[PDB]
């Protein structure tokens, strides 16, 4: 199993090698062909590595009164778009290479979904299970101070985000620390971090963001007859099964949104075991059973499945757990028609090459796992705007809709002759429910769906334009590299 | 031919002399009548001249290794609204008087279209044809640095713009230089300049901005029966001909948008000759013929017209070329019913006085040439917002429209008794095309049209309120002076 | 040969282990003995590692038009005193571990000479011999920009300095870049870097700074009878010989200043060979011979010495060349009574342990190589003051001295009875020369000598207080650790 750094390097190298010929041809400036070739190679060389990596060593005082030195890292991959964006991970396994690779991955993911952020990633080398709430808060605030002093945290410079190991309370601590010490005179101080709770400037709909993004990315390619023909399927969600690996937030919400639109789930596996029921599994039953039992084992409405969760006889495989689980050990045995990677880097390059032969579709995490990033961009915009979405427009649009219905009613009675005849003033039950429960999360989900659809169409266009098959990962990486190169080329690189 | 400085001074003097009587009467504060008269005279005296003019002399190193001293100027006319806005012109003919006059013109143009910018203008005394791309970039970056150090460039202070002689690449250089050296810690650094390419924070629809503004300003007065009666015409665009002077971006886009709405073009003239075809000229044919041939001469579908392009037997004359082309030499020979000035100051005051006698309508460049300024304001707002227009609302409004259509369908079947009867769920072909191709440029063009309509109505109201005839220039200048005086008076002038 | 990182770690560990018992005892606050022990251990643990390490990857455009990615690092060891201070090294061999070790060494060196700077070190992974002047300037300016954006360059944050591989022109480039882009609004922008040329705010006397510091550190221990007894010598500089390893700036100036005060040199060795003359070698002859011949080989007034320069039958060995040249391979053969380390880390710990047995004095580079740091502190102070030393006081003190002499003359004639008798108005030839040639370098050298004397006395006091013998390195490290601990303890560490 190659490391994520080498994986990202290989993906970028392949994408750049594919895209360079077009990058050279589209240049129409007053130089020679070989000068254009060298310029394109040079800009790619500039883009590939991380620009800034900061290693930190700061002290904290333990609860008992002892002192501990904490090691932390933050890598900013690209500054072609500011601010940089990236999560903070609290783990003993964090490393400079890992944070650099994840920062590069974030850079390329933001480009795919047209989010104007650079890539970043931070890691603190602690095990949070061995610290109290007070000590964790002290660590978070000291990390925030040290990063802010060196220009690695800021609303216009670098906006961190939560991870699996960090949460909304950590983001609250970061925002509170920045807004009160370093960014006190900055009106956008609370835009320095996303993933905040609602009372701290968070955005509505962030909880189901990644799951909804996974669902939208799945459905965009599901409703595509051109790819459905090669995969041997039918358009729509009918007669389709899916399984999820890991039942975290991403997997749970993806399962719920897939079950909503008519798809049925078969089995749900984790590291502590796996459930299995071919007739359909209810996401709410799984949710409340897990909420009570602390685990998924012992579900009375399903049974135990032997072997890995990746080899079930299903249609769509959705891994939302530990990464690099798809490799040559189990790649030729999965027998899953579509692979929907809800996690970052769950498929090795050799596994992907195997799936290419077997006509197996792999939807890259560059595109599918970008819903949370889009909603974080929306939250950052909301903090910049200092108002929630729809606050000044919901009642106005409601009045406009009522006026439109009234106009239709009067016109219908006036073509006729009536006073109380045809009544096209009644909105449908779904429309009335939408009107009554109109909130910021509706706008957020609408924007997320729009972003997912646009990105899917761009990826498809790139795939057909470069004669690519079912390897959507190559098309997505090519698209991201093209966008980043365009920004670099039309801006200039050196000011000296 | 009087200089543009004297022309602007005369326009302002006439407008102030007309508007002063009303400016005095509407004042309802606790002073005397003569004190009010003196206060109004005083505020007009304050408004008339430019506030700040900066003369620059900075060095560059040539490609061969020699050094050259570059002279540049930037004039900020008014600071009653910040930031100031104005273009940068690369020409040997630039001068302090010219940049001051153009800054004043920009101040008065922004007021007409309700754009909250002061007026500004910059000029660099070089001939860009005698420099390479590298040397031009060095000149642009050094000019940006020198202006930024003295508070003459900034998102909240002064936002430059392109001209005919400068372009999107120059704006890219300016934005890149400012965002990396002086405005590095400013979150709105890229709002320091407009006219940027799309990848650098530019706005969609800027290319056709001035042409669309010219078309909207023409159609606003075309659809006005009160003025059509005095001009002896019919409302609408039927049985109307137009010719353009110069086939630049402004003239080309104005011709295209006029041809779209049913108007027919007769002849297109430039400095290298003129084409002529009374039966109709196709803008796309002209566009691609010019793109291939580098000029307009030799068009197989039309013939040569002798004499100046300003004396054709047409209905609407649209000069979009060098200025001061309408003067006593050719004023009584033009025989064009309406003059639509798409360029800055193409008519001399004596020519305008001649057109007043001959019942010839002159639409001022203060109003007609303000589409680019409005779209630049939109681009500045987009940079401040850090998101493109419609990103969070397109899908939401699409869902709302579908729900409205569904409500109408169900209500129609329910007044009736049907399940699949009347089907008012189908949007029209034009509506469906608008829904499918909904983008930021649609919002930009909608805002531009709204601004043009509001400005046209305000100008008409001022014209009828001050007993003015077809001299819309006087009405527009009076309106701008009134707005600027209102801002000055309600704010106060001296803080000491 | 262990690496410099492990060497510094071992030196710090030994010093902390020696000093901890006293650090605990002198604490008189309201806690328990074991709490004091843990607090001291904890502060030492905080002090030991580097606080911030920044890894950079920035592009430059080559002269031929190609692009290259440059890797650079800057490590800030301690922020207990701001700004941090450290040199910039242009070499292919630079590494994160090396820059961290050198930053720690700088932290401990500044404490010894009471210079209020933290330690820092920067390295750029290029070979300057393979670049032109223009490319080197581009690299320097881009490095300055990248460091300044991340808070790693600044008059109050971090002040870089030259190295052997970087020079006054590089410091000029750094100062010019910072003062014009990021620190434009900072009145102390030119204090961001030291080692500048005179016309750029440099200080007089920097050239001979390190050599004069080496001479002063040597003479302080030479004039100490208490150590002279154990070494079996006589106080003064009579009947004393010295040899230098490497004839760089440090070695040349140390040789010149030692020859001035009556000491005689025997041989001068480098990597290209070695000269040898037991009867005395003239520093000016060596200087101009090297200036003409580009090397030291072929000196007509001396002969070739076989073997290493470290094993000559002399009294004082002064290495001013590559580091780690003293080790077990040649340690028991040197036969040099006193070792005066003018270079950073030229003696390995095993070599030092060997010299301890053989009653061989080793003067640490922590103290002896700190003259340049002191003069850099003086230059930083001069830039902050915006005036050269003595500008407002030289003439005043000259008038005061003349008045004192006149007072003595009149009093002598008035005790006597005379008008033109005793004439104590004539200053000596040396005093008159000092008065006539009074400049800033005299004040700089006076301050350097004062700093060296104070540091030597403090080191001696620590050595006798901790029962240390001739291992002055341990005493110096103990003194630096004590000072840093005092600052940390009396300030506090965590603000949370």
């Amino acid at each position: 199993d190659p490391n994520f750094f080498k994986m990202v390097e290989g993906f970028f190298d392949r994408g750049a090698s594919i895209v360079e010929d077009k990058l050279v041809e589209d240049l129409k400036t007053r130089e020679t062909e070989e000068q254009k070739r060298n310029r394109v190679r040079s800009i790619l060389r500039i883009i590939k590595p991380c620009n800034h990596v900061l290693s930190l060593s700061f002290p904290i005082r333990r609860d008992d009164g002892s002192w501990e030195v904490i090691e932390g890292y933050r890598a900013q991959h690209s500054q072609h778009r500011t601010p940089c964006k990236g999560g903070i991970r609290y783990s003993t396994d964090v490393s400079v290479d890992e944070v650099k690779a994840l920062a590069s991955l974030m850079t390329y993911k933001c480009a795919v979904v047209d989010v104007p952020f650079g890539g970043a990633k931070a890691g603190v080398k602690i095990n949070p299970k061995n610290y109290t709430d007070n000590e964790l808060e002290k660590i978070t605030r000291r990390f925030t101070m040290e990063l802010a002093k060196k220009g690695f945290i800021g609303p216009g410079v670098d906006v961190p985000a939560p991870d699996m190991s960090t949460g909304e309370r950590e983001m609250s601590w970061i925002a509170d620390t920045y807004a009160s010490t370093i960014g006190h005179y900055d009106i956008n101080a609370h835009a320095c971090v996303t993933g905040k709770p609602i009372s701290q400037g968070g955005i509505h709909g962030r909880i189901s963001a990644t799951g909804r993004g996974v669902f939208h990315g799945i459905e965009n390619f599901i409703n595509e007859a051109s790819y459905m023909s090669i995969l041997g399927m039918t358009p729509g969600f009918g007669d389709k099964t899916f399984v999820v690996q890991g039942f975290g937030n991403v997997g749970l919400h993806s399962m719920r949104y897939l079950h909503r639109f008519g798809a049925k789930c078969i089995t749900v596996g984790e590291s502590d075991g796996s459930i299995w029921n071919p007739d359909g599994i209810d996401p709410k039953e799984l949710e409340d059973f897990k909420l009570q039992h602390g685990t998924i084992l012992g579900f009375p409405k399903a049974k135990i499945y032997e072997g890995s969760i990746l080899e079930v006889d299903c249609d769509i495989l959705i891994p939302a757990a530990s990464e690099k689980q798809l490799t040559k050990s189990n790649a030729p045995r999965v027998k899953a028609k579509i692979i929907a990677e809800g996690a970052n880097g769950p498929t090795t390059p050799e596994a992907d090459k195997i799936f290419l032969e077997r006509n197996i579709m792999v939807i890259p995490d560059l595109y599918l796992n970008a819903g949370g990033v889009t909603v974080s961009y929306f939250e950052w915009l909301k903090n910049l705007n200092h108002v929630s979405y729809g606050r000044l427009t919901f009642k106005y649009e409601r009045d406009s809709n009522y006026h439109l219905l009234m106009s239709v009613q009067e016109s219908l009675e006036r073509k006729f002759g009536k006073h109380g005849g045809t009544i096209p003033i009644v909105p449908t039950a779904e429309f009335q429910d939408r009107i009554s429960g109109a909130s910021e999360k509706d706008i957020v989900h609408s924007g997320l769906a729009y972003t997912m659809e646009r990105s899917a169409r761009q990826i498809m266009r790139t795939a057909m334009k470069y004669n690519l098959g079912l390897d959507l990962r190559t098309a997505a990486y090519v698209n991201a590299i093209e966008k980043v190169f365009r920004v670099y080329n039309e801006a200039g690189v050196t000011f000296t």
